[PDB]
DNA sequence: GCACGACG
DNA sequence: GTAGC
DNA sequence: GCACGACG
DNA sequence: GTAGC
């Protein structure tokens, strides 16, 4: 699948975080209004200190069912810094991506969009290479705060950066820790949350998309 | 300093599991009434895949003075896995802990002690060996439940094992993660509590004792 | 001076 | 490595 | 089939 | 690798 590069990956972190500030300008919070067809996950895994396997898994919603798979192994070198994850792994999933043949309707990352420090986490920034929109859903917080919502099923509160609101944190399941969802590219907050509600089946923490992808990414790891 | 060498190190993961629900029958929840004078922090770092440091520091109370320090780097060759913390860092410690000088009245360590799935973390192991009083303080959740407490300064909550109560949950800081603090040996649920409540100052999120170890733990990591 | 995805 | 106190 | 300390 | 569903 096709995307845009916007610029250059091997960078150090002072001028990464720059390229940054300056690719916020280019996020479009709009809406998505209407049900998707073909959603898409995205993982990672690491094979080696410096070998990294990045999977994408394409669904078709409502029925969940798995419609195509590709994937990608290689040399990982940038090193893990809160903040610029996508210097560190979005190089391998656009190689990945340029196997889909799929072209998805919405793409969940792990890792947060707007819940970042320079409002472009991996999900805003990976949106703006491929033009397409994106939510990020992760397993814990980077940047925000927020009232930690019940123990319900649905129970949910807004991610606050003060006074904006970057997204929202959801107890996709009792007894597990909420999800952090918050607007990639070409998403809102309301849009991110009402589709990862419905991408997360009951008993299920983790959204399909990527709860696939991540057994995926896994599985591969091996055979 | 002496300690008892209640077992061997070098055992498979199930092997290590049996010794542990041996092990925890050993253990005394005894009450500590009155103030202690000399308070240890014990804190570990890995300079390399396969090589620890740890570092025991101890502190005079409630002053909070320095009055020792020592440590030790050494090969690890076990590997995390959730439950047996004592089987991977364990034994650097106790190789420290033969320098060390002071005779402590507690030793506080990162990580559980009786909340865990066999009632035995690091603190109330390493405290069957050294026969003194241990508190286990983590920063993370291992086993149990609990409500989280609110956002106050000193609002906590207590730790179960469905019915048993295994340890509290305080905030030690606002704006911060609360802690998790469970009796290692010759320790229990409610002087734990008192304990760390009074090892932690205003403005921090973990006791002095292993702060300041950590602290130490990553100086000499490099100089 | 004092918060932050993937061995198993 | 970035970053608000 | 479906939770769990230390690059920086 | 351990572990309750």
């Amino acid at each position: 699948m096709d995307y845009r590069q916007l610029h250059r990956w091997d960078l150090p972190p002072e001028e990464a975080i720059k390229v940054q500030n300056e690719l916020r300008k280019k996020i479009k919070l709009t809406p998505y209004e209407g049900e998707p067809e073909y959603v898409a996950g995205v993982a990672l895994s690491f094979p080696g200190k410096e070998e990294g396997l990045a999977v994408i898994v394409v669904l078709e919603y409502p029925s969940f069912k798995i419609l195509e798979v590709v994937s990608e192994r290689g040399e990982i070198t940038f090193p893990y810094i809160p903040g610029l994850l996508a210097f560190r792994e979005g190089p391998l999933f656009l190689k990945a991506w340029e196997k889909l043949r799929t072209k998805p309707d919405v793409v969940v990352f792990d890792g947060q969009g707007l819940a970042h420090p320079r409002k472009l986490g991996i999900a805003s920034h990976m949106g703006l290479f491929i033009e397409i929109p994106t939510i990020g859903v992760a397993k814990s917080r980077l940047y925000g705060t927020f009232k930690m919502p019940e123990d319900k099923r649905c129970s949910w509160s807004y991610l606050y950066d003060g006074e904006e609101i970057i997204g929202c944190v959801i107890r996709t399941k009792e007894g597990s820790a909420p999800i952090f969802v918050s607007p990639g590219h070409l998403m809102d907050v309301e849009s991110s949350k009402r589709l990862i509600k419905a991408f997360t089946l009951p008993g299920r923490r983790i959204p399909e998309p990527t709860r696939l992808a991540h057994i995926y990414t896994q599985r591969l790891k091996k055979g």
